């Protein structure tokens, strides 16, 4: 039988778009997108890669209140995916910036020891100026670096003056991988990335 994600499609339902339902269980095909405005790396082979699931679960890859002491892990909301008239973000991601004046470089590793898939989900984010990048991470240059087995890929902000999407002049990227049991993810950053919350592990 069909995933039903109702009002949501894949992007918003895997990002975890506060207006969509965060679900182990299966389907057979799949039938409020991004509420920030940006890229999707691979979207259609994302949907193909989640077509049918014979076991899907999400579980929490990088615990929020314990993984990141030197950043700021709460002011991360945005207009753009409000929920209960309130900011908000996706349930899946967490918006990392500046704390005590300061973004240190970040360097979180992840081994997938379960014995099925995991695909990790995150993001980079892009302003549309140079002050709001100092603001939030306190460098006009920053990357964000990500490493595993078969992956290996270095993102750089691209700060330029874009038209308003859904209000928003800044844009953020989507990407993802896929773990096989025994790999081991890497994300090292002094800025911009938008760390993965919660990733999913599945079979075929």
């Amino acid at each position: 039988a069909p995933l039903q994600l109702g009002k949501c499609n894949i992007a918003g339902w895997i990002l975890g778009n506060p207006e969509c339902e965060s679900l182990k269980r299966s389907w057979s095909y799949i039938a409020n997108g991004t509420c920030y405005p940006g890229d999707f790396a691979d979207y259609e082979e994302l949907r193909e890669q989640l077509s049918s699931v014979s076991s899907f679960e999400r579980f929490e890859i990088f615990p929020k209140e314990r993984s990141w002491p030197k950043h700021n892990i709460t002011r991360g909301v945005t207009a753009a995916c409000s929920h209960a008239g309130k900011s908000s973000f996706y349930k899946n991601l967490l918006w990392l910036t500046e704390t005590n004046g300061s973004y240190p470089k970040l360097s979180k590793s992840y081994v997938n020891n379960k014995e099925k898939e995991v695909l990790v989900l995150w993001g980079v984010h892009h302003p549309s100026n140079i002050e709001d990048q100092k603001t939030l991470y306190r460098k006009e240059n920053a990357y964000v670096s990500v490493v595993s087995s078969n992956y290996n890929r270095r993102f750089t902000p691209e700060i330029a003056e874009r038209p308003k999407v859904r209000g928003q002049a800044g844009r953020m990227n989507y990407y993802w991988t896929l773990l096989e049991p025994g790999d081991t993810i890497i994300f090292e950053a002094n800025g911009n990335l938008i760390a993965p919350w919660y990733a999913f592990a599945l079979s075929r």
